[PDB]
C-alpha cells in the first residue's frame, strides 16, 4: 500500500499526514 498510487487519489504530494 505504498504512496505510489493512493497519491493521486487523495493528494499529489500528500505524503505527510495530509
Amino acid at each position: 500500500r505504498g504512496l505510489r498510487r493512493l497519491g493521486r487519489k487523495i493528494a499529489h504530494g500528500v505524503k505527510k499526514y495530509g
